């Protein structure tokens, strides 16, 4: 169990050694540091200022790239965007003193998803404070006079720093090609200035790669002196077809709207091989975020990958097939029975990387940050040692650096079976997940794939399914599942398509069988009211069997009956039969099933007597709102009904309930409503402890359509798929049973969910008709509003709609 990590926040993490120490540099102005690369200690304070850590007073000391963009305007209204940054030291920087070195910054600002500028800030020492030099690449900028939404920026090019660039001779003019007609930034061909990458190529000369989407990414030569580019001063193609431009440098990939940024280029000395490192997808959990890989003998490119295709895409394409991808959403899942607990090791949208590569060792290190399974957008940083294959790529180990380094590898320590992983070509929120096979001391592969490997020398590794070689290294590697070091591979095919594999402990069908049938756990079966989760595997390919001694009760799925109202519950056994190869185990459950329970009316707002009053007696009455939960102003008026008269909501006005009206979690609503006009967001039936702890029954949600909702902490979307008519009555309905939630429309269930927030026992909530606190007032007819303890029976609810 030895390694030890400690763990930090830092997105799009750029790292750089000083002395003995490792430092990395994100976005939102966050850095950490480390002696080891395992443990992480954060030294910054985000975006506070003035005493921002890395800038002193953030926005005095960056005014100069704050009057474009990223300080309080557009998307950066009410705070900053400082983004993706960059750090070096450089040997020759001239400081404002007359000495020689100091450590450069060049850091992004953007205020939409165009308008944007690369700036950079020097420091004699790596923790700062940096100081602002000069801003010296801008994006986003227009022909003539304009203006974002939120903002009174004028974007015309003349805010730039074009107009002196061209006074100083170093640009003809403006390029007419830089602009749609109607005068708007043309983005399909020129770029995003974010995410700045500065390399030293062979020569020692010093080069800013940059770009994020939009036209792609570009890079220039830089003065090492000063800090500023040499602008190419005149338009072009390179020999091979790509653009070069006069201010924003040459196109080494992407293209057309595209996704592709986080660009780190390192120059290999052993190789002599520039590597561009590019993240393809959004960086959310859902975006599909994976780094891919390229070659080239120039920095000024062409870069190409495994495959030989160009990094700058022919056209408005998809970019899937260009570039080896090195890293995508993965999980070496943990099946019913492996060791450890938990889900197993993944990561989710994987990216933005930066890359070092030691001079003396040619120890090499791929540092990103990563998403994960089951966190939402939580993020942390990871470090993955890589090692130079024989074909001259770089391939990624599989598991995050733990000390391991290359070694003498016996055959015998290989030979074995295998988790393997392949990430293939493809990116979306999906995630790859092992397949099992087994490295055979014949040198032959079998399993869940066929074909070949063998060991070359201490640690090459060649291996052959299906056609395709994958050529890579065999190294020991920490497995945090089952807390062993254990022997892995990674390889990279000429499609440029990597395969990782872990190696499993050795162990008899006998001991997995054993395994599995201890593991196997199905929870509380003794108040069991939903089906059950029956897995039909375990560990490496085990089969489980299930039986019941009783359908009627629970099928072989684990599809549960419960009883009606008044009958017994209901017992019944099912067995596993827990198999593989020919040993075989037996696990049995007992089964109670509760029948079904009505739901008892606590609560009867029915506007009968043209009144806000709780038929039952059990809660005070309903008082008058303005537009919002927490005004006044408003009227209520009572028409006919559904059910007798009902509530008028005119759109100004709304229903103010009891607090405490829900005080549990099993409970349910039940109402008619008669919309006479429809707005997105707008409630109907709204309970709240505070704007970030409510739920909402709405009409028409953020999707178009009804959906039950609560928010912020977490967010949870019971969406309904069913748009509500106008004019027209509809029944609504939804329960609560601690984490079970469903909701019906005229009778019908059209959702059903789970993990539901408790958002009404730990204080009491307001709750209300109508309004909220920020959107429209429900405009129409509500009629029948019935709160229940327990959530309500099927035939309840039919019951309900049945009117
Ligand atoms: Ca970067
Ligand atoms: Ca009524």
């Amino acid at each position: 169990k030895d390694p030890q990590f400690t763990n930090v926040s830092v997105h799009d993490p750029s790292i750089v050694k000083d002395g003995d120490t490792y430092y990395i540099f994100g976005s939102h102005i966050e850095a950490a540091k480390s002696k080891d690369l395992m443990n992480w200690e954060k030294f910054t304070n985000g975006y506070t200022t003035p005493n921002n850590k890395l800038y002193g007073d953030l926005s005095k000391n960056l005014a100069g790239s704050f009057k474009w963009a990223g300080e309080n305007d557009a998307d950066s209204k009410g705070g900053f965007a400082v983004w993706a940054p960059d750090v070096f030291w450089n040997k020759d920087y001239v400081n404002e003193d007359g000495t020689k070195g100091a450590y450069m910054i060049y850091y992004s600002v953007s205020s939409t998803y165009i308008r944007s500028a690369i700036g950079y800030a020097v420091s004699k020492h790596i923790e700062g404070p940096y100081k602002y030099v000069d801003t010296i690449v801008y994006s986003g900028f227009t022909k003539e006079e304009a203006y974002d939404a939120n903002s009174k920026i004028n974007k015309k090019w003349t805010n730039t720093n074009i107009p002196k660039l061209i006074e100083q001779g170093k640009l003809k003019g403006v390029r007419a090609d830089w602009f749609h007609n109607d005068g708007s930034y043309n983005n399909r061909d020129f770029p995003n200035a974010i995410d700045p990458n500065l390399f030293y190529d062979e020569k020692g000369n010093l080069w800013m790669a940059y770009g994020s989407w939009s036209g792609g990414i570009f890079v220039l030569p830089m003065d090492k002196t000063t800090g500023k580019p040499i602008y190419p001063g005149k338009d072009g193609k390179t020999p091979d077809g790509r653009l070069v431009d006069r201010y924003f440098g040459i196109k080494i990939a992407g293209g057309y709207y595209q996704s592709g940024e986080g660009t780190y280029i390192v120059y290999d000395k052993n190789t002599d091989y520039y590597y561009l490192y590019v993240t393809y997808g959004w960086l959310g959990a859902d975006g599909g975020y994976n780094m891919r890989q390229f070659r080239s003998t120039s920095p000024t490119g062409p870069y190409v990958d495994a495959k030989g295709q160009s990094a700058v895409l022919p056209g408005e394409v998809d970019n899937s097939p260009y570039g080896n991808k090195i890293m995508g959403n993965f999980l070496f899942e943990r099946k019913v029975g492996d060791p450890g607990t938990g889900i197993g090791v993944g990561y989710v949208s994987p990216g933005h990387n930066s890359v070092y590569l030691d001079r003396k060792t040619g120890q090499q290190f791929l540092v990103f940050h990563t998403r994960f399974p089951q966190s939402g957008e939580y993020h942390e940083v990871r470090v993955h040692q890589m090692f130079m294959n024989k074909n001259g790529w770089p391939v990624v180990a599989p598991y995050r650096y733990a000390g391991e380094k290359l070694e003498k590898v016996n055959k015998q320590d290989v030979v074995g079976e295998y988790q393997l992983i392949n990430h293939g070509k493809d990116y979306s929120a999906d995630i790859k997940k092992q397949i099992f096979v087994r490295l055979n001391r014949n040198n032959t592969i079998s399993g869940d794939a066929t074909g070949t490997w063998r060991k070359i020398g201490h640690n090459q590794a060649e291996i052959t399914i299906d056609g395709e070689t994958y050529d890579g290294v065999f190294v020991r590697q920490w497995d945090p599942t089952s807390k062993r070091y254990v022997m892995a591979f990674t390889a990279l095919s000429n499609e440029g398509v990597s395969i990782w594999g872990s190696k499993l402990a050795d162990k008899t069908d006998e001991e997995i069988v054993e395994d599995v049938a201890s593991d196997l756990d199905l929870g509380d079966t003794d108040h069991v009211v939903s089906n059950l989760h029956l897995p039909t595997e375990g560990t490496r390919h085990t089969v489980i069997s299930w039986t019941t001694s009783d359908a009627k009760v629970v099928s072989e799925t684990g599809v549960v009956h419960r009883p009606e109202v008044g009958s017994a519950p209901v017992t019944a056994t099912l067995t596993a039969t827990i198999t593989k190869g020919d040993a075989t185990a037996t696990k049995v459950f007992h089964i109670t099933v509760l029948p079904y329970e009505e739901a008892k009316l606590t609560a009867h707002y029915s506007f009968d007597n043209n009144d806000l009053s709780d038929s039952t007696g059990n809660f005070g009455p309903g008082t008058i709102t303005g537009n919002r939960i927490d005004n006044e102003g408003g009227t209520i008026a009572y028409a006919d009904g559904k059910i007798g008269k009902a509530a008028v909501l005119n759109g100004q006005s709304g229903i103010r309930l009891p607090d405490g009206l829900v005080s549990s979690n099993q409970y349910s609503v039940s109402l008619w409503v008669k919309p006479e006009q429809l707005t997105t967001h707008t409630t109907t039936f709204f309970g709240a402890k505070d704007p970030n702890h409510w739920i909402s029954l709405v009409p028409q949600g953020w999707d178009g359509n009804t959906m039950l909702w609560s928010g912020s902490s977490p967010w949870y979307d019971g969406r309904t798929f069913w748009k509500i008519p106008t004019g027209q009555w509809t029944h609504l309905a939804f329960s609560v049973d601690n984490g079970a939630v469903k909701v019906y429309i005229n009778g019908v269930e059209k959702f059903s969910g789970t993990n539901f927030p408790d958002v009404f026992t730990g204080a009491n909530a307001s709750f209300a008709l109508g309004v909220n606190w920020w959107d429209p007032p429900f405009k129409g007819l509500i009629d029948e509003l019935r709160i229940y303890e327990g959530a309500l029976t099927p035939s309840q609810v039919t019951d309900l709609a049945q009117t």
